[PDB]
């Protein structure tokens, strides 16, 4: 399928364990791609000093559309010292490893995959 219906726990950023998901923009979009697919990814939703204790590069969860059965339609872009790698809407927060954080919410997203 082009689309999968997920629910990402959203963490808080100080409980976060495993702050970001590699070392370059194709690492961390691939390792994103995979820990969605697992069940395995967390997001946070961005405020101030939310980014400044995660590590680059970052993967943002997007709106990529104005939502079929709660899901938003969302995709992946990286961002790394300023520069972003994708285009789309409105940032819906930052994904990270979930490595079994409590979260504080569900985010259900569709997630162009």
């Amino acid at each position: 399928k082009t689309h999968v219906q997920l629910s990402l726990p959203v963490l808080q950023v100080r409980d976060v364990l495993v702050r970001g998901f590699g070392d370059s923009v194709e690492e961390v979009l691939s390792e994103a791609r995979q820990h969605l697919k697992d069940g395995t990814c967390g997001l946070v939703e961005v405020e101030k000093g939310v980014l400044p204790q995660l590590e680059q590069p970052y993967v943002f969860i997007k709106r990529s559309d104005a939502a079929p059965h709660g899901h938003v339609m969302v995709e992946l872009v990286a961002e790394l010292e300023g520069i972003q790698y994708g285009r789309s809407g409105e940032t819906l927060g930052v994904l990270v490893p979930h490595v079994g954080e409590i979260p504080v919410a569900y985010r259900k997203v569709l997630l162009r995959k």
